[PDB]
């Protein structure tokens, strides 16, 4: 196949004519030429006028008295934000294209929502190597990779100051989209809501959610523990959960997402969110007495999808990207302007947001620490210190940096062989070619990749060709930019996948993004004036002070 | 329910806010006041600058002369046909809203693809009519209705000329989204794509589809029966149909939809689209021998959903309009445009396109006469004349006029009722109100109505309230625009309707708009020099000549 050397530049579209000859399409890329590498005329001017990416980088996270007068002045910071959001979703094909099984347009493709969907074609079957004509014939093994370049030897705290009530968030939040159907394979999810339905918490099935409902007040099922609402169980619900055999069945909590008793952190924010939707339910009664538990409890659902999204621009991004310019939620930044309200997740979004670096060598909550084996699957922790504590103690431990290489907990360290392994499945690009895929120039050497000695080293011995290396691996050995969690390919791939996960839901399309859809005024300020800090404070009992970094 | 009264204009939303007041939601509808009905000072220059429905119409069906001028110019025909798409678009919402079970947004009626959507939200639960507060607490018999004003005396030819190529043409197309599961209601359809995914052709399912295909050359299984290409049976795919017992095995063709067996006028174009994709299977091998199976078989159906488009829009609607403006097929036209390339199928879509009236008494193939009992579920009839002979006898046989009333076939009596009744489970809304949805002026008479004496006395006598009559009687029984086969009303709320489903399609979208998507130039030519006289003239015997009107 004459495709296998990705001929075809800067979104080119590679087709095969013949047994020996390729075709590229260069419609709309901006470019021509054989292999639409000759930029146009607007081309060079847009490009020329274009800082990188690290530039840019630098002013946003500089200048702070700069962007204190940018972000009190609304025509502007809007002006801002917008261009954020429409510059960053040209980066996602929507509708989708590609998945796993097809590296060429199809009905099949775009029809069939179980697929993850694809930001570039998988590597054709028949090619000299598994990327396609770079390195060798085999991939090193993923075993070697991690211990290697992966493997933690010394904790590396994020100096961003990451905590782990961000960490959790992370987890929690992503893993409503992330939903791997093993069953079926890694190029296959469960979520086929693909983006923010909160199906985390509602489940993803109508069955699932009558299971978790309570069918009064709109409100959803939960028990009183020590004074304090927490989720039903298993058995209450008959809701299916994945527990070991190890966990008692009164400690089975069941919740929307079935993997959520895996790690006391995520209970910690399914029961906040549960708390949240209650809490919702008991304002829009006060608003609509005259309301049934239908419409009370869709219309709460509502209003948590928005203080979602509120919350992960506004809170969560903003902390993530250490800009100092102020992100803002706010869907009338695009009702002048051209935007798709859909989403397909990316299997390439899923693998880059395994960021198991965040995690500690032990948790610590109160004055107690705890291992991996003590603290996965014990719900007891969480019920022995209750949520108070668990907020005040992840809000004040540090998260992991995730790039700048080996800080992989042992703990989780077949998750990473598995990350990888599963990518060489779905026969993932290289690092490389994903590099190029994102508008960043590609690295011509390990040592410009690490910035380092040591790993590039270990590298070039594993990949031999920097166009051989790997995306997952290359994401988590990349050099960190100047005291940041992340590297640049990091940030400039996950960026348009997120903001395309965040703005294209339905509710922000401009027949929805009324107060109307949300009970009214007061449905409508809810979205509009929550933060991670309220979210706490309304329903964590003491109303403790927390953020996503350290104090 | 204060809202049972339907109190707010122009779009604006209500709510109830408390036991006995309601509020209006006027968010961007370019009205205000409590009801929406005071327009802003922009929306008043608009208003004052729109001409009327019948007044475009008018244009559009004169001035012969010079239409050909400007369809022979570009850029005039690529403005007007922009216009064309944008204007008719913005009257749907998208992504939807209600469904039959919510007439408040809500995430179910959003994410639940097996619902019909709703373009009117339903009547709530307990109003003090069923159409709300307006007309006689019972709704007038089903049966009198269409007996007194649908059931039809003599034969009403149509003035517009439609034969019954063009009569089968639209039961064909549009059953490919008009799927209603009767298994769980009206409210309900087993078309998951939502649009043309041509569906009909290739089955719903992947499971159905591997049934369907030869799984050689990207082919779809058939028969050569007379030395001419026909489906293949039942017993051969597997691949179950709706047949009554009488029907003998070898006559029981098997094509992507179960109901196709139905009616020979069916089978007849699900013959013709089986031999086109075959047809583009060969084209496509000669361009790509290095091609397998199954890049070819999804290739070629990206080029036959092309096809239907480019055939819908440039000879079906072309011929529906009446319009001397040359209608034109180009994605190309809205890249430049908000758009939302996404598509949920409308209940009233559904409803408003029972045209059985279109029906002849009796149906002439060849030299010969057949009437429903021998008609129906007789795909031996088929195979006597055979593809070439019922399209040549088709061509020229003229079908009946739709507006008008009293023009409906007696055997399908039971269904014009149905459509009655099943409206009245899904609580649809006056007509009345649909007029107002779609921006015409309410009827304020029955006389005005139907434009004549005898059936606006019996509506009337039915109804009593003009508010009170009902959308599917009333479309059939409007005054039909002169020498027209529709009134205003089944224009105006069917036109919106269809351009969505149309270029709300994928591939219209730019990622797939482009050669690469259908394997090259020729495939891209095949859509773009698509027509319904090529499509026969390509897969026909001897290239009979064929139109949607009788010569
Ligand atoms: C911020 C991101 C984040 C965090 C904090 C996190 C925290 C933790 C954690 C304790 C806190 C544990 C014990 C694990 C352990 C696992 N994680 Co994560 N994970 C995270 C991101 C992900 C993602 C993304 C996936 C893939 C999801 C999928 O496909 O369903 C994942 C998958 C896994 C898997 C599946 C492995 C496989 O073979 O597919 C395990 C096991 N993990 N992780
Ligand atoms: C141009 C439009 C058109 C045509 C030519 C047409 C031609 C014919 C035809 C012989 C040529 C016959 C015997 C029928 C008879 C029927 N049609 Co139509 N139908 C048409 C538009 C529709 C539509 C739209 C539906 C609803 C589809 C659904 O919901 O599944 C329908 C449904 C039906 C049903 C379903 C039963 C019910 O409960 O309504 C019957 C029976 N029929 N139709
Ligand atoms: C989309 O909406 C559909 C209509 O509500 C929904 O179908 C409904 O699903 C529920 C739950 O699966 C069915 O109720 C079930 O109730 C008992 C359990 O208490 C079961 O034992 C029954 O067999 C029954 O399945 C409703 O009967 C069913 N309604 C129908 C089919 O009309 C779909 O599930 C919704 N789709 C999704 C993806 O959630
Ligand atoms: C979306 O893509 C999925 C992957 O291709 C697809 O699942 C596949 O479905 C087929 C047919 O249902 C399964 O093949 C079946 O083959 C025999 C019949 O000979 C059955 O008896 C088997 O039980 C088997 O189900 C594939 O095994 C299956 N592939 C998987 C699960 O990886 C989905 O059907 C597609 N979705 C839609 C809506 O079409
Ligand atoms: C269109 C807005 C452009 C104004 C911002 C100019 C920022 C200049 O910044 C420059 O960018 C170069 C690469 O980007 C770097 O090599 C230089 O070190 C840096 O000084
Ligand atoms: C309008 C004022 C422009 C200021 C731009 C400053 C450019 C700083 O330079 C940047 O420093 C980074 C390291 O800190 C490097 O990684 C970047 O490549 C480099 O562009
Ligand atoms: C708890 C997650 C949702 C956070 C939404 C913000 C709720 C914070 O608290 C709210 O502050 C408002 C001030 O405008 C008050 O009107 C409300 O009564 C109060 O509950
Ligand atoms: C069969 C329904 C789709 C019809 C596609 C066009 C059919 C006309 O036929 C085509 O005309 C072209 C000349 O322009 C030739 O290149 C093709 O070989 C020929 O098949
Ligand atoms: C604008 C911006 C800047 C930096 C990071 C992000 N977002 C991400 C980048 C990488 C990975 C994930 C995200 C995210 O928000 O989830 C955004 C949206
Ligand atoms: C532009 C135009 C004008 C008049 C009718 C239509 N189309 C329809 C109108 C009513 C019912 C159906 C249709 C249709 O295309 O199916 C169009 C698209
Ligand atoms: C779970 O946590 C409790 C404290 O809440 C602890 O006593 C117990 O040993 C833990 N379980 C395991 C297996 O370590
Ligand atoms: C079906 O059509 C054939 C002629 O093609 C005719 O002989 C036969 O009687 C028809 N069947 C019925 C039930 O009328
Ligand atoms: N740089
Ligand atoms: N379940
Ligand atoms: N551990
Ligand atoms: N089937
Ligand atoms: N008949």
């Amino acid at each position: 196949n004459p495709c296998c050397s990705h001929p075809c530049q800067n979104r080119g579209v590679c087709m095969s004519v013949g047994f020996d000859q390729y075709k590229c399409d260069c419609t709309r890329t901006g470019f021509y030429g054989e292999n639409c590498s000759t930029p146009e005329f607007l081309t060079r001017i847009k490009l020329f006028l274009k800082p990188t990416p690290n530039t840019v980088h630098y002013i946003l996270t500089h200048f702070k008295g700069f962007w204190n007068v940018v972000n009190n002045i609304p025509f502007l910071r809007n002006a801002i934000m917008s261009y954020v959001l429409t510059s960053r979703s040209h980066l996602i094909d929507s509708p989708p294209t590609y998945n796993a099984d097809y590296g060429y347009k199809s009905w099949e493709a775009f029809s069939n929502l179980s697929y993850y969907t694809r930001a570039l074609p998988p590597v054709p079957d028949d090619c000299p190597t598994p990327l396609g004509v770079k390195g060798k014939k085999q991939l090193p093994d993923s075993n070697e990779i991690v211990e290697k370049l992966l493997l933690r030897r010394k904790f590396i705290p994020d100096p961003q100051g990451s905590n782990m009530m961000f960490a959790f968030f992370a987890q929690h939040f992503t893993h409503q989209f992330f939903k791997t159907d093993h069953k079926r394979g890694p190029a296959f999810t469960n979520g086929l809501g693909h983006g923010v339905d909160l199906n985390h918490i509602y489940g993803e099935t109508l069955a699932r959610q009558r299971k978790l409902r309570l069918f009064k007040d709109g409100k959803m099922k939960y028990q009183i523990i020590d004074g304090e609402m927490y989720p039903p169980t298993v058995k209450d619900t008959q809701a299916e959960m994945i527990y070991p055999p190890q966990v008692p069945e009164h400690l089975r909590f069941a919740v929307g997402q079935e993997v959520f008793g895996l790690v006391p952190g995520l209970m910690m924010y399914a029961t906040i969110w549960l708390r949240e939707h209650n809490r919702v339910c008991d304002v829009l009664k006060q608003e609509h007495p005259e309301w049934g538990d239908e419409q009370l409890f869709q219309t709460s659902r509502l209003i948590l999808i928005g203080e979602t999204i509120k919350i992960v621009i506004e809170d969560y991004v903003q902390h993530l990207s250490g800009y100092h310019f102020k992100l803002k939620f706010d869907p009338e930044l695009l009702f002048n302007k051209q935007f798709q309200y859909q989403n397909r997740i990316a299997a390439e979004f899923n693998t880059l947001y395994h960021w198991h670096p965040l995690l500690p060598d032990t948790f610590q909550i109160h004055d107690q620490k705890y291992n991996y084996q003590q603290f996965i699957y014990n719900n007891s922790i969480l019920l022995e210190h209750g949520i108070t504590q668990f907020v005040e103690s992840f809000t004040r431990q540090i998260a992991g940096r995730v790039a700048g290489g080996r800080n992989v907990p042992p703990a989780v360290q077949k998750v990473s062989q598995a990350s990888i392994d599963q990518s060489r499945q779905m026969k993932y690009q290289s690092f490389n070619e994903y590099r190029k895929r994102f508008m960043l120039k590609p690295y011509e050497s390990f040592e410009e990749l690490t910035g380092e000695k040591e790993m590039s080293a270990e590298l070039e011995a594993l990949y031999g060709d920097i166009d051989a290396v790997e995306l997952y691996p290359a994401l988590l050995v990349e050099k960190p930019r100047p005291d940041a969690i992340f590297g640049e390919t990091m940030v400039e791939v996950g960026a348009p996948f997120s903001l395309k996960g965040l703005m294209g839901n339905v509710i922000c399309s401009p027949a929805y993004w009324k107060p109307s859809t949300f009970g009214g005024e007061v449905g409508f300020q809810i979205i509009n004036t929550a933060s991670i800090q309220s979210l706490i404070c309304n329903n964590v009992k003491g109303c403790p002070f927390t953020s996503f970094s350290v104090p």
